[PDB]
């Protein structure tokens, strides 16, 4: 998917910028473990050095602002306008649960190109508030996406596998690393996804440095393809091997006791087999977790 035109890099997808890794939700299975993370809150000139930097080799259709709820972020308009100023994306998108989005400001919808709503059943958003939100998103020529979510899948576990085929199995079929390109920048590096970054830290093993699955933004004389290199890569991640990537269980989304919210089962049992088949015929296959999908796009 990802092509390499006129000096850059460019994904047809989005570069996901995480404003805030925790989050006010603890949902099971949440893919970038948020319920795990203390407050940590992304510096929009850190954020937009280092995206400067990337910009000069890679060029994306959108840049995501999310990461656990990026509304909890104290200046969340000032990181959209740092990742703005950088000319990194088309577009900037906020991706929320909208449990805040009733305090967001007129500043807000005006600096958003696009905004993403998860709904989910422990914090359901009432059908007139969305009413509302659609409105405030026509009157600012924002296109809407709101997803209501029924289901999650697992995403990970401490135990992980040492089997290397179901490792290959699950690197293959995985959506992040080849569908939706979910490159994230994280603290001067670049990664495939989030997972490869957040997760091996919340091990309680301690887990490793996730820089092994990352790439350095730099002023390198060979960064183009360096990075090019970094982003068409086809072997499996050292963070795979605890990871499910596209292809983990089915279970209703529900939120868990911050206690004990860490997956300790192992690797294997938590594969969904036939849909891993299935994902092999078809990496696109729908995973089944948003029961349905309200779009309210800007067009002309
Ligand atoms: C980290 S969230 C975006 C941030 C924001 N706090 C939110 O979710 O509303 C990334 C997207 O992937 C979805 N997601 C997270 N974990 C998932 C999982 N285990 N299975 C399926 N979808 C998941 C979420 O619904 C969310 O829309
Ligand atoms: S909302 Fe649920 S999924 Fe999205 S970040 Fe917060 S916890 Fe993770
Ligand atoms: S870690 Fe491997 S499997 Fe998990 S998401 Fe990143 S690439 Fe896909
Ligand atoms: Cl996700
Ligand atoms: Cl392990
Ligand atoms: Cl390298
Ligand atoms: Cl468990």
């Amino acid at each position: 998917s990802v092509r390499l035109a006129d000096g850059k890099v460019r994904n047809p997808e989005g570069i996901e910028v995480n404003a805030s890794l925790q989050c006010n939700m603890r949902c099971q299975s949440c893919a970038h473990l948020s319920p795990l993370y203390r407050r940590e809150n992304a510096d929009p000139a850190e954020i937009h050095d280092t995206l400067s930097v990337l910009a000069r080799s890679y060029h994306a259709s959108y840049a995501k602002i999310m990461g656990g709820e990026p509304l909890l972020h104290p200046d969340v308009v000032g990181l959209i306008e740092a990742v703005r100023a950088t000319g990194i994306s088309d577009t900037v998108l906020v991706a929320t649960n909208g449990t805040l989005l009733h305090r967001a400001t007129e500043r807000f919808w005006q600096a958003v190109d696009s905004l993403e709503i998860s709904v989910y059943p422990s914090r359901m958003i009432a059908p007139e508030e969305i009413e509302r939100y659609r409105v405030l998103a026509r009157e600012h020529g924002v296109s809407l996406l709101v997803n209501y979510y029924g289901h999650f899948r697992a995403v990970y576990s401490e135990s992980g596998t040492d089997a290397p085929d179901l490792v290959r199995d699950v690197f293959d079929t995985c959506k992040l690393a080849h569908f939706w390109n979910s490159h994230t920048v994280y603290d001067g590096w670049l990664y495939r996804c989030p997972q490869s970054v957040f997760m091996p830290r919340q091990l309680r093993d301690g887990g490793w440095d996730p820089r092994v699955d990352g790439l350095r933004i730099e002023d390198d004389p060979a960064f183009l393809e360096r990075l090019h290199r970094f982003l068409t890569a086809d072997d499996p991640l050292r963070a795979c091997r605890n990871c499910l990537g596209s292809v983990g269980k089915l279970h209703p989304h529900q939120e868990l006791p911050r206690a004990g919210w860490q997956v300790t089962e192992q690797l294997a049992a938590l594969v969904d087999y036939p849909f891993l088949k299935v994902c092999k015929d078809d990496i696109t296959a729908d995973d089944g977790c948003v029961e349905r999908s309200l779009s309210a796009p800007v067009g002309g």
